[PDB]
């Protein structure tokens, strides 16, 4: 401990009483990430700059049973503050179809305060069924993925990314309650219900408790397959989510016409609803050492063709640790996506630039044809300490927002992780 190569935390264990604390239940945390950004080639708008977006995050996790005696019982508290602006709004996006992913996902959703975590947790017959309650992101729980890519497509859940609307992950809250049955110790199912709520989005209303603005309540549903294939971990998901709140169509007015040619309102539904899978798999052990090796993962993600601007979205990649073994902790990944746009949406488009006349792109009241958008991350992650890792990147963009119009961009990114 004090600032050393093997310690998890920067400032250490603080003379003993942060491993003191620790015994007795106390688990205090501060984690920052940091995401630079600039654009080398193309994109919107190619005048070269360069952006930097951050995140803090103080954590509480309570050991309830040694604090309080509640049998494996935990509470959690987490606070974020967010900072910075996202290189993918002011350079790479058309201003009037602004790319799907993002360049530094930890861009994004107010940058400034929230209450982040605040749940309570319990676990009922020898850790068969588990129960959690109280105030975190859909992500947390279900559709979950790392966060070690920069571009957003490779980090999180996705499906809080296309349908992020109204799935909100991490860093916003919402009351919640989440039930999972560990059926085996590699196999277990969940399901949840998540107040749904986009008055949370707004600045102001990060440590919003109220429910009021509750526009329905997000309905998760999940299987998690652990299982070892030759002695290697992997994790396989199927998920399937359904949203009590009214969406708007993407195409039809109230009445069945094309509402592009009306400017009538949208025919409203009473839901909208999903499917995803995430599947990671560990294929090699690096000279028979478990901890390194290439790992593969995919993600697949369908949504509802009535109400959904993404119709659909895929994600390949890989990650090796420790591919030499002068640095065994190092990591080399990569990851291809592709998000395509409902038909519909660019349809509607098609028809408003048929019925305001205006059919050249340049032309500020042009609607872009939103079509497919691709992206790719290659990084490499030094391990520094075990507080601190420094991942540059390097990411590629074709058809920022779809638009076909926009050239590919090339963009070089700096992340950082640490825990204090
Ligand atoms: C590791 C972290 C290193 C920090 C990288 C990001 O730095 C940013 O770079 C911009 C510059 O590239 C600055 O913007 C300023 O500088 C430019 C000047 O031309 C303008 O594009 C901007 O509008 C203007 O706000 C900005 O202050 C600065 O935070
Ligand atoms: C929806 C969620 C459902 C919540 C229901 C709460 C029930 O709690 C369980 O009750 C068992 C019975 O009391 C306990 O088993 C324990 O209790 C017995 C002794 O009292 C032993 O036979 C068991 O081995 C021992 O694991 C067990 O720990 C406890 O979690
Ligand atoms: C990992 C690395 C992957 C590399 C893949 C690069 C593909 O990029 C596309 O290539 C086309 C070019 O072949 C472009 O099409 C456009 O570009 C040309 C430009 O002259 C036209 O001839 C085409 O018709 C037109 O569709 C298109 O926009 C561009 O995004
Ligand atoms: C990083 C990973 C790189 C991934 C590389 C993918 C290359 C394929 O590019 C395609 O080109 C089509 C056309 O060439 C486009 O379709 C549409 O685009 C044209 C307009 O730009 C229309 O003419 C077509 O009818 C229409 O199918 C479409 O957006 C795009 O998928
Ligand atoms: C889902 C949260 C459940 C937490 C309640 C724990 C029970 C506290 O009293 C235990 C008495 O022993
Ligand atoms: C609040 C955001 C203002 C920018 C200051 C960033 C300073 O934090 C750097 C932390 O790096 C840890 C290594
Ligand atoms: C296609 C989704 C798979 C359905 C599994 C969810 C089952 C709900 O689990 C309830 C736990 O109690
Ligand atoms: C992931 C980072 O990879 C970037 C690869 O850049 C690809 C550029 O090559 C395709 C564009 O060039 C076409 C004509 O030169
Ligand atoms: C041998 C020392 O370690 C080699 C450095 O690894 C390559 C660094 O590449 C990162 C891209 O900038
Ligand atoms: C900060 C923007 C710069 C772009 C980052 C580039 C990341 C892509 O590089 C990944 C491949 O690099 C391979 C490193 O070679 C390994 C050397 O280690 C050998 C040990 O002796
Ligand atoms: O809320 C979900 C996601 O929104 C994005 O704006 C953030 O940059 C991500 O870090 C976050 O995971």
């Amino acid at each position: 401990e004090a600032f050393s190569s093997e310690s998890k935390w920067m400032t250490g264990d603080w003379g003993g009483t942060r491993t003191e604390l620790l015994d007795k239940g106390y688990d205090f945390t501060l984690d920052y990430v940091g995401e630079v950004a600039g654009n080398l080639h193309g994109g919107y708008n190619d005048d070269k700059t360069a952006r930097y977006s951050d995140q803090f995050a103080l954590g509480a996790h309570l050991d309830l049973q040694k604090i309080l005696g509640w049998h494996d019982a935990e509470f959690k508290l987490a606070i974020t503050e967010r900072s910075g602006r996202n290189l993918s709004n002011d350079r790479i996006s058309d201003p009037r179809a602004g790319q799907f992913s993002s360049v530094q996902e930890v861009w994004g959703r107010g940058q400034t305060w929230r209450l982040t975590q605040m749940w309570i947790k319990q676990k009922y017959f020898d850790g068969a069924l588990d129960v959690k309650f109280g105030r975190f992101g859909e992500g947390e729980d279900f559709n979950s993925f790392p966060c070690d890519f920069q571009n957003l497509a490779f980090c999180g859940s996705q499906v809080g990314n296309w349908v992020g609307g109204i799935w909100y992950n991490w860093p916003v809250s919402q009351w919640a309650l989440r039930v999972k049955y560990n059926i085996t110790p590699a196999f277990f199912v969940q399901v949840g219900a998540f107040e749904q709520n986009p008055s949370n989005l707004e600045t102001g209303n990060g440590f919003k408790l109220s429910g009021s603005g509750t526009k329905g309540a997000i309905m998760p549903m999940e299987a998690v397959w652990s299982p070892k294939v030759n002695g290697l971990p992997g994790e396989y998901r199927l998920g399937y989510y359904y949203s009590t709140a009214k969406a708007d169509d993407v195409y039809d007015d109230v009445n069945g016409n094309p509402q592009a040619l009306t400017g009538e309102a949208f025919k409203s539904h009473s839901s909208k609803h999903g499917w995803w899978v995430v599947a990671q798999q560990q294929v090699t052990a690096h000279g028979g050492d478990v901890n390194r090796g290439l790992s593969l993962f995919a993600n697949f993600t369908v949504h509802d063709k009535a109400t959904n601007v993404v119709d659909n979205y895929q994600q390949v990649g890989l990650v090796y640790k420790g591919a030499f073994d002068a640095r065994p902790k190092d990591d080399i990944g990569f990851g291809v996506a592709r998000i395509h746009v409902n038909d519909d949406v660019k349809k509607r488009a098609e028809l408003l630039n048929a019925q305001s006349g205006i059919n050249d792109y340049d032309n500020p009241g042009f609607v872009p044809l939103q079509r497919t958008e691709y992206n790719a991350e290659l990084y490499y992650g030094f391990h520094v300490t075990n507080w601190l890792t420094v991942r540059p990147n390097l990411q590629y963009i074709k058809s920022p927002g779809g638009v076909d119009e926009v050239d590919n961009a090339l963009v070089a990114g700096l992340k950082i992780q640490s825990s204090f």
